[PDB]
């Protein structure tokens, strides 16, 4: 198997002029010698600009690599499509962004871990493996810092090696370091996290006055903060009006440029504070107060060095009109916005319009969504702990909320024992979750056991009633592909007890994923969701691991990062506009079609630019209206018939359709009719297949 197996360039992004590398990776799986080419062609959208070839031969099970040269062409913030054809041998693609500046099309990644058994070699093999399987452009680097309010650690004038953050994790400037040269060398750029207003526990001793300080009251009596739930470890929220906290955490931001090698700034908040003070008592809006600091941070960035002054801002709770909104997007200097989705936008629809009233008030800048998928649900393959194997604990029911048939109580003492027997269909890393019950009034502890080895303790938190299930004790493993045991064991030191309900291999549904990016990028934006080594983004600590991209996922991903790097300057461009205004309209024979996502339908959203008009088509046929809880594999459609009308203005020369569901997103040109209707004016196709997202782009002269 196999044939054409990866295709992909060195770099991330290229400048125009530069020398762009295509490598493609194939074997011959078909038990015999194989002669003949592969034949690479490169589309600007509808347009083909570069054909070539290569002969070819391999002998039975031969594996090699070919290199392709083509030179950027000079037409700056262009996206390429990138198809190589080797007849029996089968197919493959690709796609190339020719961009001097990452900001107009992000697609941003993370990195959470910093581990000092790190080798450079694997520091650039994860970076190298999101830039190439995605064209990933830029990192936000997460919790890398020693303290939030002095990020890099010293011991006089002396950088120290490793640092703890405040969850105890030790971090590695050599990795970090390595890591940043990576990003640097797929002409990556590298984001440091930071908080616009957050010092850790006992700052005074750093300097910082709690005069400069943010108050939930007006006698300067409770300084906002941040528990994390050990009596010690806090932050602290300060005035990012203030002059004086500008002057010390902008001096750490550049202190960070500086001396880590950053390229900007990805700074972070905690969202809606209401009834808020200064420490002198005049009450004061939080949220018009975040821009001051933003421009003010551009503008000493952009003086200390203007290829390293990159700057976002987390809008923390996007929603139409939402708290801070209208304020960031409209009036900060910021290079692109960015926003953390919770629930004021769980619509499909809801959340269309907010990437819209992004787009609109930040003069279309690009956006980015953080929207954690599948975040409430205990998604994956689920083994029913009363089904597994166990040692002196026995089912039980009588406690409701429970999966199957019940639950194993009374997993309280030494020797209690419960074992699953599970299978990894591919081998590669795997979430072990376990629904729980803890009321015990603390934290509960039990070791875990894959094939008989012992991984790590587990905590399982305590919690309101043992009414109450949770599915946050987790830990994720690499398996070979095929049976394992896996195991959770109440030793010496363990403490507490629980209920066990399930274990589950956390897993990222496809079907939910694929339909939330499509929606995000027909509307306008990018979704941060990749990152560390080939992880995908489960929940707001990045670290965490709670869920897996199985193998069938990491393919439509590869598809889709394609598919909205070439088709960038239709999905993402300055110029690409809603159709809202006017009142248009699609016609599907035999399916319900809606405007507005309504569940169980099919969506057009109509948008256009001067050159083309645009219409995706969005697969909401067996799903709801919701973006990101899971969701069913939805009914795909076969030479579906569609008519779109238009306005007596248009006159529309050819009809494209390309998708990241159909041959890895290359462009199909269809036939079609003109004329008139008692509706208006109309054109008229066959869509040959609908899985998850077409889009339709009509060019008009
Ligand atoms: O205690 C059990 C708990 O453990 C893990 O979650 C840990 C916590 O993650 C988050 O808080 C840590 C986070 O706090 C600040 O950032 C908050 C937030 O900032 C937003 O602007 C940004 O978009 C987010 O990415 C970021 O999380 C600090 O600035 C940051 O340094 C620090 O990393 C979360 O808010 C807390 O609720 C969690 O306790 C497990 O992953 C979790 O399942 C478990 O419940
Ligand atoms: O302060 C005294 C102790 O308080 C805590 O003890 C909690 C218990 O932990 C385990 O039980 C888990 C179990 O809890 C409930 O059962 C409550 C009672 O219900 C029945 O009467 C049962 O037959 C009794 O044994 C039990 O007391 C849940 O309903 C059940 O689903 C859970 O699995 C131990 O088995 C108990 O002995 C503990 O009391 C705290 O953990 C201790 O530190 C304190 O000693
Ligand atoms: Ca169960
Ligand atoms: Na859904």
């Amino acid at each position: 198997s196999g044939g054409i197996e990866r295709v992909f360039t060195d770099k991330a992004r290229y400048n125009p002029g530069d020398a762009v590398s295509i490598r493609v990776q194939a074997k011959n799986g078909t038990g015999s010698s194989w002669s003949g080419a592969a034949r690479l062609e490169i589309f600007h959208l509808e347009n083909s600009v570069y054909t070539s070839s290569q002969s070819l031969s391999l002998t039975n099970g031969q594996s090699t690599t070919l290199t392709f040269t083509w030179t950027a062409p000079s037409t700056d913030f262009r996206g390429y499509f990138v198809r190589i054809d080797a007849g029996t041998l089968g197919q493959g693609a690709t796609a190339i962004d020719v961009s001097s500046d990452f900001t107009k099309y992000p697609r941003y990644g993370y990195i959470s871990e910093f581990e000092s058994g790190e080798t450079a070699l694997e520091s650039k093999a994860k970076v190298d493996q999101l830039a190439q399987d995605y064209h990933i452009n830029a990192w936000q680097f997460y919790d890398w810092m020693w303290r939030h309010d002095k990020m890099i650690k010293r011991t006089g004038g002396s950088i120290d090696s490793t640092w703890l953050d405040l969850f105890n994790r030790e971090i590695s400037w050599s990795t970090l370091q390595n890591q940043i040269d990576a990003v640097h060398d797929v002409n990556g750029k590298a984001m440091a996290y930071a908080m616009i207003y957050a010092s850790r526990e006992n700052y005074s001793p750093l300097g910082i006055s709690p005069t400069w300080g943010i108050y939930e009251d007006s006698s300067h009596t409770n300084q906002f903060d941040v528990d994390f739930g050990d009596g010690s470890t806090y932050l602290y929220m300060f005035d990012p009006q203030n002059p004086n906290w500008q002057n010390y955490i902008h001096a750490e931001y550049i202190d960070s440029i500086n001396t880590a090698g950053f390229d900007g700034i990805h700074v972070a908040q905690m969202g809606q504070r209401s009834n808020v003070y200064d420490y002198n008592g005049n009450s004061i809006d939080l949220s018009t107060r975040f821009s001051p600091f933003l421009d003010q941070a551009k503008s000493v960035l952009s003086a200390n060095n203007p290829a390293r002054d990159n700057l976002t801002y987390n809008i923390v709770d996007g929603t139409v009109n939402g708290w801070a909104v209208n304020d960031v997007s409209k009036n900060a200097d910021l290079d692109f916005l960015y926003s953390e989705i919770w629930y004021l936008s769980d619509s499909y629809n809801q959340l269309k319009n907010y990437i819209e009233q992004l787009r609109a008030n930040g003069g279309n800048k690009a956006v980015v969504l953080a929207a954690y998928m599948n975040y409430a649900d205990n998604a994956g393959t689920r083994y029913e702990a009363e089904s597994a194997s166990m040692t002196n604990v026995s089912t039980n029911t009588n406690h409701a909320g429970y999966t199957g048939s019940g639950f194993v109580d009374q997993f309280a003492s030494t020797g209690d024992k419960v074992s699953f027997a599970i299978n990894a269909p591919e081998a590669g890393d795997y979430s072990l979750v376990f629904r729980y019950g803890n009321n015990t009034g603390a934290n509960s502890t039990l070791n875990l056991y894959v094939d008989g080895n012992f991984v790590q303790k587990l905590y399982f938190f305590n919690q309101s009633s043992w009414g109450t299930w949770k599915h946050d004790a987790w830990y994720q493993v690499p398996l070979t592909q095929g049976a394992h045991t896996v195991e959770l064991r109440y030793e010496s030191g363990n403490v507490g007890a629980v209920n066990l309900d399930s274990l589950t291999l956390g897993t990222f549904d496809e079907h939910s994923v694929r339909l939330a990016d499509a929606m995000m990028s027909a509307s306008g934006a990018t979704h941060i969701e990749l990152g560390d080594d080939n992880q995908m983004l489960p929940h707001e600590y990045y670290p965490n691991r709670s869920k897996t991209m199985r193998s069938s996922l990491k393919n439509a991903m590869k598809d889709h990062y394609n598919f909205i790097t070439a088709y960038e300057n239709l999905l993402f461009d300055s110029d690409v506009v809603p159709n809202d205004t006017g009142s248009q309209f699609v016609n599907l024979t035999g399916v319900s079609a809606s405007g507005d996502g309504s569940a169980n339908t099919v969506w057009y959203i109509n948008k256009r630019t001067s050159d083309y008009n645009i219409v995706h088509l969005i697969n909401l046929l067996g799903n709801d209206n919701q973006w990101r809880n899971t969701a069913s594999q939805p009914s795909f459609q076969t030479n579906l018939p569609a008519k779109i009308y238009i306005g007596a203005d248009e006159t529309i020369s050819d009809v494209y359709l390309a998708s990241p569901d159909l041959s890895g997103g290359e462009t199909q040109e269809l036939a079609f009719t003109s004329g008139t209707d008692a509706g208006g004016k109309y054109v008229s196709f066959t869509v040959p297949e609908l899985k998850y997202w077409n889009m339709i782009y009509m060019l008009e002269h």
